DNA sequence: ATTTTGTAGCTACTTATACAAAATTCAGGAAAATTTTTCTGTATAATGGGAGCTGTCACGGATGCA
């Protein structure tokens, strides 16, 4: 649990989005993510991607 | 044949009363003491702020219009 919290990263936070006033698209798979970003990973709740 | 029962009895004898001032304390007052809260001034000169945020909606309006 830790690692994975550390080399855990965000969009969010001052600087970032919030939750609502982002949606959808945003939160997806941009295919660039390939090799950069587990997509395999995720809360979710709203927090998904 | 004493003993317990008596009866005819009191006196002692002791609650009972009620008052009662005396205590005897208590409370409140009053300060008065003082601690804490307020009030006021200040002289070179001084003359427009902060921020950012930037990804729905809807609708009805949208007057505004060209």
């Amino acid at each position: 649990a830790e690692l994975t919290h550390k080399r855990r990263l965000s969009a969010l936070g001052p600087g970032g989005l919030t939750r609502e006033r982002a949606g959808f698209a945003v939160r997806d798979i941009h295919p660039s993510h390939y090799g950069r970003i587990c997509p395999i990973e995720t809360p979710e709740g709203p927090n998904a991607g």
